[PDB]
């Protein structure tokens, strides 16, 4: 709370972090990886043919399933692949970004006991402009100091380029690879043409059918409007399946708040009418009622893509000016202190800025530990499916 508030006033120090935030959020925002992630892990989970569909949902064996809805499978395997494709090739990338900013923090700023790279360009200046030094220290300092410089401008290059690739691999996310690879907008558009399909011929053909569908609709807005109001997280991030596949999963840690539990509860009469429930309405309100909770998540895969390549863009023009100052510092400014014999506002700069890199070093590392870690199918919901209230009778 009252780290974000010191990064943003650090932002303008010379040498520093600059301004490592999104919002209230520290750059690398634990509460919307973690929620991202729920949307992905559902996403995993999707059923792609007949039999997945129905012991998903968990509808009866005796049920008969109408031909329309078979236009579901074929979206839902690209969104699944695309759930994959997500796992494999752009979550690790930030968990790599935010361990590069923690080992720049470290370096730099020093042990929480021990001395910093920045230390050690202190007391280089010292012996530079110490009347005392012969020139071989001199010849020495400006050596050693140099090469160190030279250092971070070269793994600051290396994180400007890696946040540059994150960059592009949320573009393919978004818009596919060129591959086989289909983009988020094409299954976006493709899930909400079969919503409003399957909604008109199979929504609305029974009071209840628009009542309970409707109450899922409700449930999703309210379960949604608490998720994006948490804001904090203080645990380590799991995955549950309580709410079922009507709603999909969620952070276990949103569990322990009050509103959701209560949905839980609600979700469970629910069951308890569709599972006695007249056939048809029973089926078309677990398909249609999952399939729109689907379409509000890839809704908000969509744009949240767009607002992480935002910030990911902003990481990368923070690691060039990193690197720019750097070599400016090594150069032009270290010149400046052979010329002048003086250090001195260089030394307080850097003790400034070793400060602020602790605090993001520190968020960094949080995130980090914080963070969750570890078309045949499906193997995946098979875990899920033993552990939901939803499948048991």
């Amino acid at each position: 709370h009252s780290l974000i508030h010191t990064i943003k006033l650090n932002s303008n120090k010379k040498y520093g972090p600059g301004d490592m935030t999104n919002g209230n959020q520290f750059i690398i925002s634990k509460q919307e990886w973690a929620t991202i992630g729920a949307y992905i892990q559902t996403g995993l989970g999707l059923p792609v043919n007949e039999q997945q569909l129905r012991t998903h949902v968990n509808l009866s064996q005796d049920i008969s399933i109408p031909s329309d809805f078979s236009q579901l499978y074929d979206v839902y395997c690209s969104d699944k692949t695309s759930a994959e494709w997500w796992n494999k090739n752009l979550y690790p990338l930030i968990i790599k970004s935010a361990n590069d900013i923690a080992s720049y923090g470290f370096k730099v700023a020093g042990d929480p006991s021990i001395d910093g790279y920045f230390k050690k360009l202190q007391d280089e200046l010292d012996n530079i402009v110490d009347n005392n030094s012969d020139d071989d220290a001199i010849a020495k300092a400006i050596k050693d100091f140099k090469a160190r410089c030279g250092i971070l401008i070269k793994e600051a290059k290396q994180y400007e380029e890696a946040a540059k690739n994150i960059v592009t691999s949320l573009d393919q996310f978004l818009h596919g690879d060129q591959k086989k690879l289909e983009g988020v907008i094409n299954i976006q558009k493709r899930l909400k043409e079969v919503q409003t399909a399957l909604n008109q011929a199979h929504g609305e053909s029974s009071p209840a059918h628009k009542e309970l569908l409707e109450k899922v609709k409700n449930l999703k807005t309210t379960l949604e409007r608490t998720i994006k109001a948490e804001q904090d997280l203080e645990k380590k991030v799991e995955y549950s399946f309580l709410l079922g596949p009507l709603l999909g999963f969620v952070v276990y840690e949103i569990l322990e708040n009050t509103a959701v539990q209560h949905i839980k509860n609600q979700i469970d009469e629910i069951k308890k009418q569709l599972d006695s429930a007249q056939h048809d309405l029973d089926r078309d309100v677990k398909i249609i009622g999952m399939l729109n909770s689907i379409n509000t998540d890839i809704d908000n895969l969509y744009s949240q893509g767009q607002e992480a390549i935002k910030v990911f863009q902003k990481l990368q023009g923070i690691w060039a000016t990193i690197g720019a100052q750097i070599e400016n510092l090594r150069t032009t400014s270290l010149q400046e202190v052979q010329d002048s014999d003086d250090a001195d506002e260089i030394q307080i700069e850097l003790e400034d800025a070793s400060d602020a890199w602790l605090v993001v070093a520190q968020e960094a590392r949080d995130f980090t530990l914080n963070a969750y870690s570890t078309c045949p199918e499906n193997n995946f919901m098979i875990y899920w499916y033993n552990n939901s209230d939803w499948y048991n009778n």
